[PDB]
């Protein structure tokens, strides 16, 4: 009995599959204007945050000051935010970013008494939840192109500066291949 | 690897538990006019229609002309519609009434490749989502009490007739208990 396989699944299937082939098009038309304006560029990739403590705010900035909101992407109905990185007050990214809904339930269950599912159970089927929507989107037709996954797990840490690590590795991929 | 684990949990977690509790004082509410004006009731249960072949039309008038809307709920957004059941085109029942979307995942996956996931794997896991939501609700504090599942395999059948008994028996239930 693992939640998490049934929770990838349904999280590509209804969201993720369903987003991701507009979400390209979006970014390329945002970046029009976003070079034109502020000289920057917008990733094309979705960033999908998976804390593996299962936290999810309403809000990034309460997360990590240096994750500020930018603008709404708009559309070509499906809400999706960008999100600037910053470093010493300056920015050093911008990209599409959110949390992935599904930690929420397991977040959830972990207080839902009736469950008898602990933190411990929680931490595996949120690593485990990980692992299986990774092996959906290698296998999955271009949608996998369109995003990259942020597992982390914080000592007991900045986020802003692991999701820009992604995204100058992802830059770096860019102009080399 | 048994997705309906996973979306069976998800159902509950992130949208039954959060709507019952509300659904039942909306559902009072309505029945103060219904009564005064269609001299009707409204169930006070949320009938979730589980069709094993996981087949969930856009419109329930489509899967059947007896099942007219009637209504959409309000607010004391969670949106949420009333429909009419008819016999011989006079009205024998009114409730609130949808699909479980969790088996538009399922229908999907079947015709997703990459899933190996056939038609028979559909049906099975689509029992197997019944079943587990069915214990879920079991489990479940006062939130059970204010909705029933109706899962049913069509012929190779009159839906509305189907959702009659469940209505007609619940109000035997209500009387006699
Ligand atoms: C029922 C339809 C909701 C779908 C489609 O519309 C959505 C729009 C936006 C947006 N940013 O605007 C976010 C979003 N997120 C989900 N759904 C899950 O995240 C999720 C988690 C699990 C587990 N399974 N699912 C798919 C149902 N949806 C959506
Ligand atoms: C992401 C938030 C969407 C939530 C909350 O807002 C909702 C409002 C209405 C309405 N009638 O107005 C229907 C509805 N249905 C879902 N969600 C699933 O049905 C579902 C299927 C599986 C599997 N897991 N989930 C929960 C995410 N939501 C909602
Ligand atoms: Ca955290
Ligand atoms: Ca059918």
């Amino acid at each position: 009995f693992n939640v998490a396989h049934g929770l990838a699944w349904s999280y590509y299937i209804g969201y993720l599959r369903l987003i991701l082939p507009e979400l390209q098009a979006r970014i390329r038309t945002y970046n029009q204007h976003y070079n034109n304006l502020l000289r920057g560029a917008v990733s094309q990739r979705l960033y999908i945050l998976l804390p593996l403590d299962c936290g999810v705010p309403d809000n990034l900035s309460m997360a990590d000051p240096n994750i500020r909101f930018l603008d709404k992407l708009p559309q070509q109905v499906y809400s999706n935010s960008i999100y600037e990185l910053l470093e010493n007050g300056q920015r050093a990214g911008t990209c599409v970013l959110e949390y992935a809904t599904p930690l929420q339930t397991l977040f959830a269950m972990s207080q839902y008494s009736q469950a008898g599912f602990s933190r411990e159970d929680r931490l595996e089927q949120a690593k485990l939840f990980c692992r299986t929507l990774e092996d959906i989107l290698a296998d999955a037709p271009e949608s996998q192109n369109n995003c990259r996954l942020i597992a982390y797990q914080e000592p007991a840490f900045s986020l802003s500066q692991e999701v820009l690590r992604h995204l100058r590795q992802e830059e770096k991929e860019e102009v080399t291949v």
